[PDB]
């Protein structure tokens, strides 16, 4: 028997400092969780106790808070080096600043292998990015060797900016030849570390022969064995066991998101590299684990530059602004209503030209905002909600295109995918019992060609003026029908600026869940 | 036979100048209607053509626009004298400024009889007011005499400020002895002119023996025979014929409101004062009738005082603010939503709920004037000078208030509620007191406000006008069952504050009120 402890993080999303338990800015420090200084403490405590330890990242360190807006990846390279990560798989967000935004801040500065077997570079980019990322890495672990094969979501070109000189091959197709190569190199212990979501992770475990453990991200999947330590409801047991097609039991792990937890799985391997047993659970990074003084002091040095921002309050909230994914990707969430009202207000202020409707991919809502901080909302709080630097664009759509967009919003409902829409000037009702593509049972919209605006059934053959983020207007999130069927598209103001000017105009905000979205 | 032409107006409500067709401020003068200068022109044309003419007012000349806010009734006395009205019945709004606000500006200055048979004065007020108003007046009309008996709503002490020295008797009870007295005085032709609403008007016609014609107001009832000239949908034929208990056919007339129409009914009487036939229709006072130059010039002299109010724009509206009664007393109206949002905003800057008697919404606001909203526009919407008060109520009291809101739905009564932070659904097929089928309210004891079914045993913080908080509009359950009542800011100031903060407004009818 040979034992390995896999320590793992995924979807940290610029949460370098300890956060509130919902991962919003830390205010009451005694109840704060996560951060890199606290993570360093737990890792050290496990490394001290266990002989064979790997610390892995399943991607999406990039994009999330003012840490990234300012350091653009340099903070990721620096503090992951400080923590001595053994390997990292590339996430879709690592491409948000293009290949140059990945190469210079992270690929050239990381002292640990960065992996992806399903990303192939072509032509001009190929010679530049040579060995800057790898398909796998064979890591010495004590008297053994462990192979770690990387993978990144197929939909990265539709979620990010990877550019035209990167070919995103199907995960399973690209993984099997890499795993088979490692077997010929007599690497009997194989970890698939990647960023495609829990459903693809279970598929890789099932189909890719020779993979022993799948470590994933992207779906922000919380898995737990027994009674959970916080507010996250588990999606299944930890580890999640997949019975593979070749007749093996393959554990699948994920550690939620935002560095709130440290994934922890102890594996017993046999002489031949097969998993005999696996047990563990994600470790809640709460107050009972102290922040490392050395890392903390270094975080405070790097914080001086973020503090240069105005601590000026854009306004106050008397209600909790629910910007969490388990709300905004599943049902009507008051943060979505606020952003849609900000969108409509911005466009109706300077204007046919009359815009009453708003759509907004819930997945584009990246953080909640707490109201107990005397209700204060600053640019830093807002930048965690809207970090992508997009614009709120004006589009002209047929009712049939909008009916299609709303069918797409729920086409794969239940997987925590980002396409679920938050709305303004629309009253939609879904019936999830119905087959995908026929789930919209009611779709009323606010009339424009009326002196008194009211909700009327959406007409297939009619034309509507919709305010939506540029991401959607450009057919992002699988909304092909918008880019292909739109009749007019006009660029709008910057997303964060639209919301901050609205908050400033309102002074005190109180958005509610009021029935814009219903389920029968 | 002897023919009489009854010309009549009711519920003019300070509409001294010509207005828009919805009775809001006149902007595009070429499409404007009503006003006293135009009314004077039609009256004059009828008077030259017909030998026997009476011009009557069925009350509610008072309260409505900045004309009243400034002139406090003096403008009513002056321009009704100019038009040479033959008689006027007292409306509930004639008491809005108390008895002193009725005595000095109007009663002492009117050159025509002011009537009410069901209002009895007691003690100190009695000796002051003697003969300033009368129960009836016998008017010479050619070689004949016509008796006009007046009446005022029983509900005046609960709608206005008449004071404690005025006893408002039931209309029918007070009318019959007065009509009977006139019969002994050999007055064979009797008109009941009053202000209690169409339903009481039909009742008076039916029960008060000897009344030949009922001229009314208060319900803003539009009656028409044939195809109507404007946007008002008739409530019945003109005149409305009631078969009285003594067997006779009694015509009932009303001329909508705001001086948009002039009521016009020709009556053929027999030598014994019995109506043989009656025919007519309200005359639309549109652009095809010129404003009288003399009255118009005099309106312009009286307008210099109002003009002193700075036309500073509080904000802009990109939508029509529907503040009409046929909307706000029947269903969810975007003006009600705006005022309720202004109410909630004022108090939240935790109170999530708002109720607002639709009858307290007195005018719409047009958006085609480049969207401009001034204090003058707002003063026509909120003319009563009330406050938006904080109240603490049990869910059962609120369920009662919502049952009262629709208890007599269909009569254009003011109690129908406009709401904020409430989602109500009614089923009018159901018996009164059991019409509320859904009542969800915005939670307070929650971090994220959502709509939850109203709990009978729970306590709620509601923002409502002082009028309602003090059990007005028949909302006895509020004054009697409330747990806490706190005075709020002045109604017009709350809304103007809000409009100024929002700059551009766009309220919508969004489903706060539904009908099953
Ligand atoms: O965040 P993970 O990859 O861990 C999982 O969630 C993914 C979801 O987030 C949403 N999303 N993704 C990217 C993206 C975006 N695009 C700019 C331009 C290129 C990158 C940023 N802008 C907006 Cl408005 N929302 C975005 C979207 O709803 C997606 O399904
Ligand atoms: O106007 P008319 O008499 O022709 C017919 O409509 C009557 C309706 O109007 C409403 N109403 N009446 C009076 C009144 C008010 N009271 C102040 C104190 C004393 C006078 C003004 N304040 C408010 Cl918020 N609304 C009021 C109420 O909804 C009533 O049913
Ligand atoms: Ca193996
Ligand atoms: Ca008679
Ligand atoms: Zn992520
Ligand atoms: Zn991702
Ligand atoms: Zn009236
Ligand atoms: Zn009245």
């Amino acid at each position: 028997m040979w034992e390995l402890t896999i320590l793992h993080t995924n979807d940290v999303h610029s949460r370098l400092e300890q956060t509130s338990e919902d991962s919003s800015k830390c205010v009451d420090a005694s109840r704060c969780m996560g951060g890199v200084a606290r993570l360093f403490t737990k890792v050290q405590q496990i490394r001290r106790a266990e002989p064979n330890v790997l610390l892995l990242d399943a991607g999406d360190q990039y994009q999330g808070t003012i840490w990234f807006t300012v350091y653009k990846g340099a903070e990721v390279a620096h503090f992951m080096n400080a923590l001595r990560y053994d390997a990292m798989a590339l996430g879709n967000h690592e491409f948000d600043n293009g290949v140059e935004g990945l190469i210079e801040p992270l690929l050239k500065e990381a002292k640990f292998p960065i992996l992806s077997a399903n990303i192939k570079a072509k032509g001009p980019l190929a010679s530049q990015i040579s060995g800057l990322y790898l398909p796998y890495k064979v890591l010495p672990v004590g008297d053994e060797v462990v192979g770690i094969v990387g993978y990144t979501s197929k939909e990265t070109p539709f979620l990010s900016n990877p550019g035209t000189n990167l070919v995103f091959e199907d995960e399973i197709t690209a993984l099997q030849p890499e795993v088979d190569k490692l077997k010929t190199l007599n690497v009997n212990k194989i970890i698939a570390l990647g960023h495609s979501g829990f459903e693809m992770d279970k598929l890789i475990a099932q189909k890719v022969r020779g993979v022993d453990v799948v470590v994933g991200g992207h779906s922000n999947t919380f898995l737990y064995t027994g009674n959970p330590p916080s507010k996250e409801v588990p999606a299944g047991k930890y580890p999640f066991i997949v019975t593979s097609d070749d007749g093996r039991k393959v554990p699948v792990v994920q550690a939620y998101a935002f560095g709130k937890y440290l994934g922890y799985l102890k594996i017993e391997f046999d002489e031949r590299g097969n998993v005999i047993s696996s047990h563990g659970n994600p470790i809640l990074l709460d107050s009972s684990i102290p922040e490392d003084p050395s890392i903390k002091a270094d975080i405070n040095k790097w914080r001086i530059k973020l503090d240069d921002y105005s601590t000026q309050e854009l306004g106050k909230t008397i209600v909790y602004l629910d910007g969490s994914s388990q709300s905004c990707r599943f049902r009507e969430c008051n943060m979505g209503n606020l952003i849609c009202d900000a969108m409509i207000n911005n466009n109706l202020r300077h204007a046919w030209n009359h815009v009453s409707m708003c759509i907004l991919n819930g997945g584009g809502i990246r953080s909640p905002i707490d109201e107990r901080n005397d209700g204060t909302i600053t640019w830093e709080n807002l930048a965690a909600v809207l970090p992508f630097g997009g614009t709120f664009d004006l589009v002209q759509l047929k009712g049939s295109t909008l009916k299609k967009a709303f069918e797409h919003s729920v086409h794969r409902y239940g997987q925590s995918t980002g396409e679920f829409l938050q709305v303004g000037g629309i009253h939609v009702v879904y019936d999830l019992s119905r087959k995908p593509g026929d789930r919209v049972v009611k779709l009323d919209v606010l009339c424009t060609k009326c002196r008194v605006p009211s909700y009327d059934p959406l007409k297939m053959d009619e034309v509507y003026k919709v305010i939506l983020p540029n991401f959607l207007a450009n057919g992002g999130d699988g909304f092909q029908m918008i880019k292909d069927e739109l009749l007019r598209h006009d660029s709008g103001d910057q997303d964060i600026n639209v919301v901050s000017t609205y908050i400033s105009k309102m002074k005190v905000i109180y958005p509610a869940v009021e029935g814009r979205i219903k389920f029968s």
